């Protein structure tokens, strides 16, 4: 992971 | 990054 | 930073 | 911590 979102 | 720690 | 993860 | 070194 490590990214974010939210989709 | 974006996480924290400390390890 | 410099550490890693993942949490 | 989080920095390095070495002193
Ligand atoms: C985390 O570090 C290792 C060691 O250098 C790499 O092999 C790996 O690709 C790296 O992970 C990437 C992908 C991730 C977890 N989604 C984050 O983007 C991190 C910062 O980089
Ligand atoms: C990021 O979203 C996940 C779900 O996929 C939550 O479980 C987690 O609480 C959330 O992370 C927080 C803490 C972090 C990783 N240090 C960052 O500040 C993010 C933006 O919010
Ligand atoms: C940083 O030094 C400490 C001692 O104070 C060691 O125990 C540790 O192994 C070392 O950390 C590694 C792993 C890290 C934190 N992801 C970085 O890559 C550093 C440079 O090396
Ligand atoms: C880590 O994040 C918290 C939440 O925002 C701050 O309150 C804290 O000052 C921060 O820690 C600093 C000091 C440290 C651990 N030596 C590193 O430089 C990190 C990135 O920032
Ligand atoms: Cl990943
Ligand atoms: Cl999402
Ligand atoms: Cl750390
Ligand atoms: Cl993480
Ligand atoms: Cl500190
Ligand atoms: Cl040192």
């Amino acid at each position: 992971x490590x990214n974010x979102x939210y989709x």
